[PDB]
């Protein structure tokens, strides 16, 4: 009797460890993305205005997505 | 006479112990199953909506079986 019952208990424990491991991995598998951008920019500053002129960029992006 | 009668009584007792043991074992031999699942999930949160996008999963499961 007892060696089979001990085996059933060890299977039950194994499933909870595997379920625990899955929640540990979730802390690694997020928030990685390609955020690199590169632009040819020139600028001139005066007592009233900053002028900004763009010559090229790595990608086309919305002017609302850029913070100054 | 008496050694045979004593033997018949011990057989009767033995059956009730075996029947008792069978009901003890029934508390072990249930409720063990493979419950592990694992998914590639990404999400974005706003003042009005949560977006959830799934990239892969360990198995195909009903959206009614998942609790949020
Ligand atoms: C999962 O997989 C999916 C599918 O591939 C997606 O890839 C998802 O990624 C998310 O997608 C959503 C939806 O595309 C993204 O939400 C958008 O976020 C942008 C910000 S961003 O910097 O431009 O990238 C915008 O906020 C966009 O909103 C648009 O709609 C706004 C509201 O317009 C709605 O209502 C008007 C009426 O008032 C309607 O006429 C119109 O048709 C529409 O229904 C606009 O205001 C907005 O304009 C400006 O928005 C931002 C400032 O907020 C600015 O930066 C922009 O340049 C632009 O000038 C823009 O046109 C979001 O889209 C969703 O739109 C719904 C709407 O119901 C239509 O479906 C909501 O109302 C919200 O507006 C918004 O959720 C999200 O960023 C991605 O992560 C993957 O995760």
């Amino acid at each position: 009797v007892s060696p089979i019952i001990a085996t059933i208990l060890l299977i039950a424990i194994t499933v909870v460890l595997a379920a625990t491991l899955v929640t540990i991995l979730g802390g690694f598998t997020h928030g990685v993305s390609n955020t690199v951008e590169t632009a040819g920019v020139t600028s001139h500053i005066t007592s009233k205005y900053i002028f900004i002129n763009v010559s090229s960029s790595s990608s086309a992006i919305s002017a609302s997505s850029i913070t100054i």
